[PDB]
Order: structure tokens, then C-alpha cells, then sequence
């Protein structure tokens, strides 16, 4: 929703990471300005690099697991419930899918009604500590 | 096991990563050095050193999510399966305790009996991918 101010915390970190970069890279080539005035620098300036620049590719994020996802709603699962064929499915996709498609288990086949679906108690508590430890999400 | 290569692997990164700390903190001092010749510097030192404090308190690992542990093992499940209260526990403990103990769920209190426990299928991925990209772990 409103919470785009995700985007606003990152935009002033990224901001500090890129200054702090530029600045490093300036003082090596300066510093092999020096040495080549009278190379082992430029190795320095590539890991230098690749620090800022894993800590950016990481960054891409939005690589949400697909096996955090549902099997009939292809996304981050809310409510994660297990059938008795072990397949995990998103509450409200999986009572949808009994009530409007059929009482069968969407992968399994295997007969199905509501009341045997499990609450994937587990499963919760992953998808919960990967929203925290994830803002971009939502 | 014998997976002490982890250790060997990661010592080669270390090992790096303090050099071009060391490295780096030298460019800035120096360029202290040379202002204060005739600080904001003090603060990319300060932001510098975060940087790879930081790449190195998430190195602190070792922290295994309670969340992938089972209820009786109290520890990483190999083989993750829910109980019909939605409980997940890992196999070898739970058919032991089904075994040895009783008939019943160790957490609800619920009867319950090993061809009732559900492979949790979705946690077995979550682990399996979490063992991955953690090398550390076993
Ligand atoms: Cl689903
Ligand atoms: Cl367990």
C-alpha cells in the first residue's frame, strides 16, 4: 500500500553507499597516480568494486521463493495449509478452488473437502519471518 | 563431516576482505593526513569500517532458525512431517516418540499414530534450500 517509504529508507542508504564508492575509488586512483608517478591498485579497485556491487545485486531482490508460493495462486502464501497428500496451498485459494472447481486436491487428484485441510503452522512462521527480514514485500 | 572445507573456503575470503580493509583505511587516513596539512574523512572511515563490520556480524551465523527445528529434536529436521494439528516434527523423532513414549500428539496432546503424520513438503524445500545457501550448516 502506502508503504512505499521502503523505497525512501533504501533511496538514502543506496545514496551513502554510492558516495562512500565514489570516494574510495577516487583515493585509489589517486594513490596509483602517486605510485606511477615514480598495477596492485587496480586489483584493489575491482574487489572494491564487486564489494558495492554484490551488495547491490543482492539488492535486486524481489526474487520472492517460489516454494513460499501457492500451487493454485502462484505468490506468497498468507495463509499456508497442507493437504493430506502434503501439498501446501493458500487458504483462500485452496477453499476456492473445493467450492467453485471440485473436491480434489489441485496436484494429487486425490479426493478432498475443506475440513481436511491443515494449518501449515510451520510454513507460517517462514513466509512471517521472511516478510520481516524482507520490507520490499507487499 | 569432513566439510571443514567450508572453513577453508571462507578463510580465503576473510583474508581478502582484511586487506582491502587495512588498504582502504590507509588511502583515508592518509588523505587525512594530507588535508589536515594545510574531519569529514574520520566519517567515511567510521561507514568504511561498517562496511566490512557488517559483512562480517551476518558471518557470525550460526543461527540456525528455531522455526526449522523440530518440537522434540531442538534442532535442524531433516525430514519434516506435520501432524494433523498442525504440528511439524522430524520424522526419526516423532515416529521414535509414537514409538517409545505414546500415542499422542508431544505438543496437543492430540491422539495421534505414525500413518497420520503428513510429509511437509513445502518445509522440506525451505530446509533444502536453506542448507544451501548456508554451507556452514551440518
Ligand atoms: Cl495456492
Ligand atoms: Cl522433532
Amino acid at each position: 500500500a502506502k508503504k512505499k517509504r521502503w523505497n525512501s529508507i533504501e533511496e538514502k542508504r543506496i545514496s551513502q553507499e554510492n558516495e562512500l564508492h565514489a570516494y574510495l575509488s577516487k583515493l585509489i586512483l589517486a594513490e596509483k597516480e602517486r605510485e606511477l608517478d615514480d598495477s596492485k591498485h587496480d586489483k584493489y579497485l575491482m574487489d572494491m568494486d564487486e564489494l558495492f556491487s554484490q551488495v547491490d545485486e543482492k539488492r535486486k531482490k524481489r526474487e520472492i521463493p517460489d516454494y513460499l508460493c501457492g500451487k493454485i495462486s502462484f505468490e506468497l502464501m498468507r495463509e499456508p495449509c497442507i493437504t493430506p497428500s502434503g501439498i501446501t496451498y493458500d487458504r483462500k485459494d485452496i477453499e476456492e478452488h473445493l467450492q467453485r472447481v471440485g473436491h480434489f486436491d489441485p496436484v494429487t487428484r486425490s479426493p478432498l473437502t475443506q475440513d481436511q485441510l491443515i494449518p501449515n503452522l510451520a510454513m507460517k512462521e517462514v513466509i512471517d519471518a521472511f516478510i520481516q527480514e524482507n520490507g520490499w514485500v507487499e
